[PDB]
């Protein structure tokens, strides 16, 4: 859950919303997808221009949730808890879903709105890796910026199967349309440039 120190930065941060946002979820009865229903709880209570709400009918990986706007279902989506080193995460996402600017170059974010092709990424991270949130936040910026590139990331800690399954030996572990793309650091930039 939120730490005192978590929650009041969000709370902080969540000034700069000028756009309403919604955070769909998509849980089962786990214990896990109660610790998300909680947070996701807490989240909307810092704010107004938040909601939570759930639609657990998708097929999607449960726990999960959108970062979204209302009347869209674009976004990126993180499965399993977005906290440890990924709160930083957790927090641009919602600022640029919210309105809020990248701090990106103008001409970068263009060339992102202007890739041509459907890339599906899966990004998979732990909750205590440092070199994590720049690539999940870099991923992350591109969908919110494009909606034919989709992203989730994915904590290895709430999907364990899925690690071994892909053979995941490190993180952050990328991966495009099912294939694997790239693993370890890599900037926007890099990144950006291996889609076109």
């Amino acid at each position: 859950m939120l730490d005192t120190n978590m929650k009041t930065q969000l709370r902080a941060y969540l000034e700069k919303l000028t756009k309403p946002v919604e955070l769909i979820a998509t849980l089962d009865d786990s214990a896990k997808s109660a610790e998300i229903k909680e947070l996701l709880a807490e989240i909307a209570e810092l704010s107004d221009k938040v909601t939570f709400k759930e639609d657990n009918t998708l097929p999607v990986r449960k726990p999960s949730f959108l970062i979204t706007n209302p009347g869209s279902q674009q976004g990126p989506r993180f499965a399993g808890s977005p906290l440890g080193h990924e709160f930083t995460s957790l927090v641009l996402a919602l600022l640029w879903t919210g309105g809020h600017p990248s701090k990106e170059a103008q001409s970068l974010l263009e060339q992102i709105r202007d890739i041509d092709g459907d890339f599906e990424f899966e990004t998979y991270y732990s909750l205590s890796c440092h070199n994590c949130p720049d690539v999940v936040q870099a991923l992350n910026l591109m969908a919110v910026l494009n909606p034919r590139i989709k992203h989730t990331a994915i904590d290895g800690g709430t999907f364990q199967n899925e690690i071994t399954e892909r053979n995941v030996m490190g993180v952050p572990a990328v991966f495009v349309n099912g294939k694997e793309f790239g693993q370890g650091r890599m900037t926007l930039t890099e990144i950006v440039a291996k889609v076109d």
